[PDB]
């Protein structure tokens, strides 16, 4: 399965199921700084799923690693953020980073074994 190209449509394909996921509600737009003032004092990069679904559509990954990059971020800045490891957003984002990664891990996979497919000689 040697398709360099293939994790595009795999990672719309997973950010579609992610939009349709309630425990996404939080993380798919940026954060608002009316609701939360200091967002920004502890936060250095503010990352949401649109912005990764218009990075992707933009044509601005190389690869499904950079997509995963952008995705962990939700999930640490959540972590850094919350006030409680026992606070609703930050128990959403703990379910949907675990649904995000036991489907990222095969695009990974298929990714990085089509490139040394590619190498091999
Ligand atoms: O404002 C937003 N998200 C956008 C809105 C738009 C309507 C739904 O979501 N967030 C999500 C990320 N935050 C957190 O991770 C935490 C808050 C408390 C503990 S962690 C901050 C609040």
């Amino acid at each position: 399965s040697y398709d360099i190209q293939a994790w595009k449509k795999q990672c719309e394909e997973l950010l579609n199921l992610i939009f349709q996921c309630e425990d996404s509600e939080p993380f798919r737009q940026p954060v608002d700084l009316l609701e939360y003032p200091d967002y920004r004092d502890i936060i250095d990069t503010p990352m949401d799923f649109a912005t990764v679904r218009e990075t992707l559509e933009a044509g601005n990954y190389e690869s499904p690693m950079e997509l995963c990059k952008d995705v962990r971020l939700i999930f640490s800045n959540s972590k850094a953020y919350t006030p409680s490891k026992r606070s609703r957003i930050y128990s959403m984002s703990l379910r949907l980073s675990a649904f995000f990664e036991e489907h990222i891990s095969s695009v990974l996979s298929d990714y990085k074994s089509a490139l040394r497919f590619h190498k091999r000689n």
